[PDB]
């Protein structure tokens, strides 16, 4: 007996283009994370003056104590402070945007990983000329700075302080350890001790120094079940390679492995585009992760790097071939140890990749499944144990637009093959992102983007899946 | 009282398409170094089958140990074996090309770094992919095999031992420690005692294994005045960034710098290209350098990175501009300390760019001369003091086409500033790439190429002049 419950409202959008009760037109990019403690966390892009991929945007989450009918207040976990002095508030914020959401076992700590850029137009603005985001000055890694007029690069130093390019303390100093609510102070500049600007802004700026214009990302940990978040970490230094242009997320839920020689890795999904082809033929998925319980991190290499593609290898850092991308992904481990990486694409179909090594390569063959459609949107899948066979639930949008959602089942063979054993709808009307998670005892829960009634792009909503609804 | 010697050939090219006395078609690329010892090292390109960027190259050199008059031998430094499997042999060898000489003044080391790619034609046959061509493991950088049908890494370890990508040794082993004459079996590919075949080859391969195919740093040195030469070392993983396509040298002879926080490092000219606009539009200059004696290199940053084009920011990572390109160059340092590099460029006239700190950035502007032409080939320039004032001898063709060999004579003022005082013919006729050194006691050699007389693209020679015939 389908025991679904009711579209329940997580974070509800404003009506025909106007803002909602709180000021806030649109919310965005759903992920859903059940702790250890049984708490589950549903966590959004805020995003305040339109449902666009830039502007200002906050990482916020909601928290149920009871499975998912009390959702309690917002815990704003960042959002950068707008440009008081933008000609255009729509790209007049330093951007955070999409995330991915994971919980370590053993630690119990929760991050949250998420895009960042500097003010403007985020992954539709990025520049056709590198900017050097970073320096190494014996053996020690710091974020440039650039000044209006001067050619070199200035650094970010200890305690903030900023350097000049000849290697001289200043008496500048950026807010590196930010203090006020949702961390709105991160980056102002200082002099001495008075406000000039902040180092994330882009245009009209009151201070002589900004960060280099490129994609950043940026993570953030709860260690009290999510309640109260730490100040925003930039870990991009420790993943994003010289030729990068963008690196950004699959938003949604990571995994922690749960077998095989790299238990306790954190997988957290995310793709690039390169200097050649960018958006139009680059888009490529990978992981990054941690061993050592997030403290640092690690690329993966791309499912596209050595790929066979019409009969010659390409490369994520060369390659320009629209169809062989593969964009935002979802990732599952499996009881023999392997990884799966579904991944948003444009085959019309499903695609999948297959990890032996926990993550870090991927094997030969992308296998399609027509028996899942994709029409180009992200996905959500999660491995599941019903008795005593073993399963993988992926939802994402059945067609033929960012419409119907679907949740499709499939049983997973010894050898690591999948089998769809048929699919059900869930959402009629417009479906588009959605992040799945298991609840216990037999029970799934699902967090999606859906409107109707005129609701800006997108409401927030919360259903339940019951291990019956799934099959039949 | 001018006096210039009459030209002495050092590398005879065959005449009409022929091979010369030796088999040896062409000779290309001079570089001429005046050691501790008094010797002149006149080192080139020994280009057995045809005068092209390709082929059956070996790098060599000949040894004067009386300023010029006589010439030793030939010392073959590297002469990789051919594929004897290729059906065009003319392609059918791992190709070295463009060499850099340089003496330590401390330590009395003579390097020899130059240019290597796999079998194929070098710099004009680069893939529009990248393959990966080294990995890291556990703090180790080993050089990546490809095997047939197979996607993984493979890397070459301890003793040459090859590993799968899963890390177990095999039965398969790479010469690394090369020992016969010119090291002709570097990257010889052994299962057991049997010898299969080559890692660089790269057509009709008799056995499984080979590098990425891409463009490679070697280094050879020696430690009696250029008689012997050590084994190859592949400095690539220590310069090469990620996003490079070509790395090479700017071929001629380096510098050690003599005064200044980093006087007694040594300065290599290279340039790269880009995977954006390769050869037609991102060509660009730079140097590598070692502040320990040769035993590990850096790369500087490129002249053109953060460089201000018509109003807009390049770097040399994304750059897709045919007039901004600087390729190989000649480095000078001044008594002040600066660093000048002379630039070949597709401006018409002379191209040179300042650095504060010791070659690692450059400054805002690069400065023209039109007082010195520039028709598109490589130059050479060195430092020279005389009757207390300072000046630059830059040596390169006159004009309109490779032709007509001049010597530049320069004043260094007192900021630094050049000022071009004569412009005197030194070859007449065909005249292209060359490089200049000072002899002592007011007198410079001249190792350059030229044809007459049917001579095949180049003969090598050396000519001897003092300062009435420089300041005339
Ligand atoms: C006809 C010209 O042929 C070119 C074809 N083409 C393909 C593309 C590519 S997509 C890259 C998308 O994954 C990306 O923008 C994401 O999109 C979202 C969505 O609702 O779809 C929402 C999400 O917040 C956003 N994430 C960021 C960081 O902005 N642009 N043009
Ligand atoms: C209207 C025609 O349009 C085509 C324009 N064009 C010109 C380019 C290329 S230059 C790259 C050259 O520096 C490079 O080959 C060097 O050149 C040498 C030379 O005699 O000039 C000799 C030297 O050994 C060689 N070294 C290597 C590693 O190959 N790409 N496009
Ligand atoms: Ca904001
Ligand atoms: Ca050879
Ligand atoms: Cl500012
Ligand atoms: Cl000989
Ligand atoms: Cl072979
Ligand atoms: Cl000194």
């Amino acid at each position: 007996g389908a025991a679904l419950t009711e579209k329940t409202d997580i974070f509800e959008s404003g009506r025909n283009g106007k803002p909602n009760k709180d000021g806030i037109k649109s919310y965005r990019i759903p992920a859903l994370l059940k702790t250890d403690k049984g708490t589950l966390i549903a966590g959004a892009d805020e995003r305040r003056l339109h449902s666009s991929d830039w502007g200002d945007i906050g990482m916020v989450i909601r928290r149920s104590e009871d499975n998912g009918k009390t959702w309690g207040d917002r815990v704003t976990i960042t959002n950068l402070r707008d440009n008081p002095k933008a000609s255009d508030p729509s790209i007049g914020s330093p951007v955070n945007i999409d995330m991915v959401l994971v919980q370590d076992p053993e630690t119990k700590r929760i991050f949250s990983i998420y895009d960042m850029f500097p003010e403007g137009k985020g992954i539709f603005g990025m520049s056709s000329q590198k900017e050097e985001a970073y320096k190494k000055i014996d053996g020690k890694t710091y974020q440039i700075l650039y000044r209006e007029g001067e050619k070199g690069a200035y650094t970010i130093r200890e305690n903030g302080t900023v350097y000049t390019p000849d290697g001289k303390a200043t008496d500048y100093r950026v807010v590196v350890d930010p203090v006020k609510p949702a961390y709105s102070d991160k980056g102002d500049l200082y002099k001495g001790n008075q406000l000039l600007g902040n180092i994330y802004f882009t245009t009209n700026k009151t201070s002589p120094f900004r960060i280099a214009k490129d994609s950043y990302l940026w993570m953030s940990y709860s260690d009290d079940d999510g309640k109260t978040w730490s100040a925003p970490q930039d870990i991009t230094p420790m993943v994003k390679a010289d030729w990068m242009k963008f690196l950004g997320v699959g938003p949604g839920t990571g995994i922690v492995l749960r077998n095989g020689p790299h238990k306790g890795r954190i997988l957290i999904p995310v793709y690039t585009t390169n200097n050649v082809s960018h958006l139009n033929g680059s888009q490529s998925s990978r992981i990054i992760y941690s061993d050592d319980h997030g403290k640092t991190w690690h690329a993966g290499e791309a499912v596209n790097d050595n790929r066979q593609v019409d009969g010659q290898k390409i490369h994520s850092s060369t390659m320009n071939n629209r169809r062989a991308q593969n964009t935002e992904s979802t990732v599952v481990q499996l009881n023999n140890g392997d990884v799966k990486l579904f991944m948003r694409g444009l085959t019309g179909d499903l695609q999948v990749a297959t990890s032996k090594d926990g993550g870090v390569t991927w094997e030969k063959d992308i296998k399609r499944y027509p028996q899942v459609k994709d029409v180009y949107v992200q996905m959500s899948a999660i491995h599941t144990m019903h008795e005593g066979k073993e399963y993988i639930i992926l939802s994402n949008a059945g067609g033929p637009k960012r419409e119907n959602g679907m949740v499709h089942l499939a049983r997973v063979e010894e050898n690591g093959e999948l089998t769809w054993l048929k699919h059900n709808p869930i959402q009629k009307g417009e479906f588009a992102y959605n992040s799945l998670q298991e609840l216990g005892n037999g029970e799934y829960g699902i967090l999606y983007e859906h409107t109707e009634k005129g609701q800006n792009a997108y409401t927030l909503s919360f259903r339940k899946f019951n291990w019956d609804f799934l099959s039949k």
